[PDB]
């Protein structure tokens, strides 16, 4: 699936609808990024610029101008077509094709932006600008405004009001359209397939990075070339390290491996975690911790729906975790008192859920303690985990165990839709999947 | 293959040997790099910092202090061990383990660098610093020097002399040690295996990015997790675009595909290009252009040795190219006159060779027009190509053809060693490789 | 005369009245300014900061907070009292005395501004800030806003709207109160006395800078320690150079000297120009040019009143100049055609009038071509001039003559009040003044 | 007195003599400085730029190029001649007149500096630059060096070595030539005349700023248009505030007034302090403190010579101060023990002497605690003072008294010459001067 020309147009108009008359919104592309010396990382467009354009070049600026409540138009600054520069550094859209391709009224060369931007802003009352997002963008905007302020003899005037559009745009991004949900649906599926493959390929004696290799190959073959974030493959005690991305250890018989990986498909993030035994067989101790995390996930999946919140669902998970840990002798005391003193926190130190979209930790207001009431169209993760340090003062058999299970969901009218349930998570289904693969 | 602890030590001492007495050299780690919002790209250490340390963390600074011709020592600034911060953002070496691990005399917390660096530079005559390399580094160094200049009442003095160490260090990097050649040999082998795999897997109807996928999987399984540069898979008319990395087209029966891909193994770059038919069989027209490029490569491989230059070998390649293009009717006229007017340029617009090492386009002085005399230990690519535009005024059968063949070599006492010859390039061998895989 | 505590309070309230509810205005002091190495120029407060405070220290910030249409309050950031630092670098108001002295509700140490400003801006909808005025101020404001934007987990929010207050404040400054007019009245008088003295002291053989010395001594003895701008004493051919401040030549018998000088009194600028013969006696040629400039001034003084404009009065002056120059053979042709082609411009290349106040070239919107309609309370200069280059192609006797005559006026209900008429400008009165002094 | 063309030339050559071959020194003019909105303060040239040029324009850069031990030349960047811009903003030297006027081999437009500077630095080994002095200068220099570093394909190379010339130049400035001593002699005389005038004009009921007015008028009439620093006129309890420049109080019968004021003449600073009674007659209490300060000055004037130091002479002054304060009951105890515990510090908190020249607090290395051995040609102030706070726990009659007496001297082969002794400092002579003026 993909985003249509008409959708990009609808988004631009939804922003313009919220703008004051006599205003302009400026949305800048991401700069290119050095990896080492003259080599650059694969280009990643700014999510907000992408959201309004689907255009994957640097040195571009979308300018939306609202004259009044009926009249508005768009100007794109982008790199010019150059025979030599493209033979070398790849094809460029240019100014002639841009209006039709990207649905903008006017396209100008980015090399002319300082000569042109101030003319577009002259006489307007408001400029919408994400100040501080990029230094190169702030320089450009500040120069334009300075030319206008100081140009009274040339009959120039600067808009006195500057408004950050990020709160408005991020509120838009928080609610997914049907097109976006279909894309995320595909991202979840591609990501699930990768996690299934990793489970099937896994053997003791491989390195953690081998499973990363399988995962990335799977992303790529469905047309999702890049991960949405750096892949985590934490086996044994590496599973207790939340942002373990070294993936440098040999996977040992008797250890669990925690895999957190997600593709980026048409700009949108998948985000799945699965934890499973390297040898295809949960031990009793591993199973005992796993069940607590699974129950937490399964219960959260039942509960998530409009009218509740991440805070509220989290409270239920905490109860499950504390009860489970008390039954295993990992915690000692009264469940309610332990809950009151957040006794689970040494073992579950992160949030249960984050928004998901064009960024893996997506934009949008959470409310205090993530108390915002959920509504249809919100997309989020559900990712309970339990991490028992190698030196934790608990029954010895639980030490050095890190387990997280994470799905991606969209809130619907009546509940939620799980976008990542096509990869197994019940322990017996994990074992059966692995057995079958090892036959073959 | 790997770089030993002793090697890193040798390199540090080789720099210190070239430093003035009463001086300090400051070598800064690369910053972390945003991909989107709060997510970052996989960390890539600064090549120069890596060269002296093999240490893969940001927010670190290596300080080499030379008191005099016999006395020198090292101070590392790096991130402190933090229980919480590491549970989250991965393990850190810290200050206790660093001396032994990285062979430095002293390790200090990076958070203390502004409180400590000026004290280390106080009273020295010279500071070696790569000014302009990173803005965060310049801020730190300038603050230290300012404190010193303005601190006369506190008996502080700033070194008046600042020297850019990059010329010295890059001249070091230009000559590979045996350990480095062994690592580059492994990178060449890993890279060659990936290119072989791509040729064997290729079928019409796959997309260009599928071959990129095969290639990266191969890099990964030998322990080279990242490419050294963005992979090019340009099929058909995409072959004529030199930095084509979109790799977004369906590969079609009848087209050639040009693959330029290289792994990064222990920091060192492989860099191979192979061009081959998507359907496993060169057409006559494809073969006619391919042979010119292959002769150019094979001749260059015979010629490269100490005492010649990239400029000199390039002159031979140009003659091969012009002669071949005249035979095919792509160029018209007298070969020498065509050569004199660089008539090949529309078809071969880039250099024949670049240095290779910790960066794919490696550091080191080339000389004017790459005329520097070659010596043993230099590592470079050999990559002739011909690129005929879709709308070129030439016979139709040559339009939209892009062919490059690239190997990595090391200059030896008497010649060169080819590090990437384990992937085939003779057209008959390419065809046979593909036929065998398709059985 | 001076500005009262109550006036500074009225000004702050007039700004607050124009502010949106749930907003804060930030007004920063001027930085100290290096003259050479560790020595600094005499401190000059930012005119806008001065306007709301009458406070002459650097490292201070006035913060006006409007909660709603009835509730507002003020916070001052200023330097703390320090025993040692003051023994050295002079007395400081400090935090204890500031509320009563400057009429602010709260005073905080400037050293704490980064720890405190964001707390003041937290949860507001609008911040008023003169972006680009000072780099140190922009750093402070941008840091505060960045802390708020990124502080959602700490329940912080940044105002999304930033408004430049300069247009509003400069519009306030354009209309002088009675207190301000009384101060400007005194500045005009002090400045007039200085120009009278210069005429009386002038002898051939003195250097231009000697008259500058007399002028500055006169400013100082009335308590106006500093000029409002760099003093011009251009004798002979130096008179044709508009911003001649070298004042390095010996004044010659037979030359004119053009003196443009003004005091700064309680922050307000005087701005007078007088031109006169070094030897106390206008020649015929000098008199012929002088009369044209004088008629221009005298006519402009009759005309200035509410309902006209600088543009309109300028048109009358141009006619006077062109007619006069044609009569002398400096211009040749039809007066109306010469006027149509702006034939006067080689000889009068600057504006007739600028606003005057806390800055010599004062703030306030002029309108296109200075066409804004004049209203009571506006204060401006009237300064026709004629400058004939040494190499100008005109009758030889006029070459190298530079004459300007400048008064300061305030627009009243019925006309204007000339604040600087106490120094003579009629040629015979200049001559008589000089004769009397030479007896011385 | 004035600095000749030949002197400026000598200074440039003295710098070039100390430069390495294959180097360039870059000396930047001061920027213009805003007073309020579009109005600027009177321009003050950078002292170092002035030292080598005597040129009083902004947007100028002196470039001294040393090819080798015999060959060197100079390039000036300065503002172009512009008919319109000068009619408005005053005359400019321009490019045609500059070679002859300023004795430079070549003059270029400042507008072309970014297009030209890199070409001048290309291929040199060393660039001398005062990094951090001005932001606009650093931008220019860094841009040039960047162009050079990145311009290898255009056969450009950057000098790898950057040296701060300030230590060398400031060491030059520390030793005055005969021409400079003659100019400083004139500045001392002009300044002394102004202080004499202030004493003669002073009456109770005038404000402190009226004496500032007299002083500046005097500076001006001898052709010293600007003070070298902001004038201090601290009467009564304002005398105890070291950098009192408000000068806003009415001067009262019974009080002392402390006047610290100095002219700037041809760039060089006078720096005189005199303290005297507003009513022309010292009280006993005033005289008792005054005598201690005067003895301190007079003794210092006898002692200063080559071979001693500011530290050494200061030690004698401290003994004089402590002894005197003990006699008056301001300090209590054993003189040596009081000296050992620096018991004078509450009353004399600043240094006895600072270097003097193109800056009032002039450049040059002092040594630790100002222990550097004095040599002929050094110019410095001698300024003992005693400042007793209004709330000091001492006998009442000494509270709120601030007295400083300051002269400017030059060290000679055998001693010193006092450049400011033409204004009186003995209390009887001050009184007689004031009595005579009041007749
Ligand atoms: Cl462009
Ligand atoms: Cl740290
Ligand atoms: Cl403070
Ligand atoms: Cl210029
Ligand atoms: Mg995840
Ligand atoms: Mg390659
Ligand atoms: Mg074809
Ligand atoms: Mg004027
Ligand atoms: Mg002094
Ligand atoms: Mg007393
Ligand atoms: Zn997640
Ligand atoms: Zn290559
Ligand atoms: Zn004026
Ligand atoms: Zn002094």
């Amino acid at each position: 699936s993909e985003i249509s020309r008409q959708e990009f147009q609808r988004r631009r108009q939804a922003l313009v609808e919220q703008m004051q008359p006599g205003s302009a919104a400026l949305i800048f592309a991401a700069p290119e990024v050095t990896r080492s010396a003259d080599s650059e990382y694969p280009y990643r467009q700014n999510s907000d610029f992408w959201y309004f354009t689907g255009f994957n070049e640097p040195e571009a600026v979308l300018v939306l101008i609202k004259s009044d409540d009926t009249h508005n138009h768009s100007v794109l600054f982008n790199r010019v077509r150059d025979l030599t520069a493209e033979i070398w550094f790849g094809r460029r859209l240019g100014q002639d094709a841009a209006p039709e391709k990207l649905g903008v009224d006017r396209a100008l060369a980015f090399s002319e932006i300082n000569q042109q931007l101030y003319q577009l802003l002259n006489g307007l009352d408001v400029v919408y600008h994400a100040q501080g997002e990029y230094a190169y963008a702030d320089v450009i905007v500040n120069s334009a405004l300075e030319k206008l302020r100081k140009g009274s003899r040339q009959n120039l005037t600067a808009p006195a009001t500057m408004i950050d559009w990020r709160p408005v745009v991020h509120e838009m991004r928080l609610f997914k359209s049907p097109e976006e949900i279909a894309v995320l649906r595909r991202a979840g599926e591609i990501t699930a397939m990768a996690h299934t493959r990793a489970m099937e390929k896994c053997r003791p004696g491989m390195f953690e990075y081998h499973l990363e290799g399988e995962i990335h190959h799977e992303f790529n073959r469905h047309g999702a070339r890049y991960p949405s974030y750096n892949t985590i493959v934490g086996s044994g005690e590496n599973g207790c390290i939340l942002h373990y991305t070294e993936n440098e250890c040999e996977m040992r018989d008797g250890d669990l491996v925690l895999i957190d990986a997600g593709c980026e498909y048409k700009g949108y993030a998948g985000d799945i975690t699965r934890t499973f035994p390297v040898n295809g067989k949960f031990t009793q101790a591993q199973r005992e911790i796993y069940d607590i995390v699974l129950e937490s996930l399964e219960t959260s999946l039942r509960l998530y729906r409009p009218g509740t919140s991440i805070l509220e669902v989290t409270g239920e998970v905490v109860r499950i975790m504390v009860s489970g840990l008390v039954k295993l002798g990992i915690l000692k005391g009264d469940v309610d008192e332990l809950i009151a003193q957040n006794a689970h926190r040494p073992f579950f130190m992160h949030g249960l859920s984050h928004w998901l979209g064009l960024d893996v930790h997506d934009v949008g207001v959470y409310g205090q303690d993530r108390s915002r009431i959920l509504e249809p169209g919100m997309v989020l993760t559900v990712e309970p985990g339990l991490y028992i340090a190698p030196d934790a003062e608990v029954p010895e058999q639980y030490r050095g165990i890190g387990i997280r299970i994470e799905d991606d969901i969209v809130i619907t009218e009546t509940g939620n839709e799980n976008l990542t349930a096509s990869v197994v998570k019940k322990p017996e289904e994990i074992e059966a999947l692995m057995v079958a693969a090892r036959k073959q």
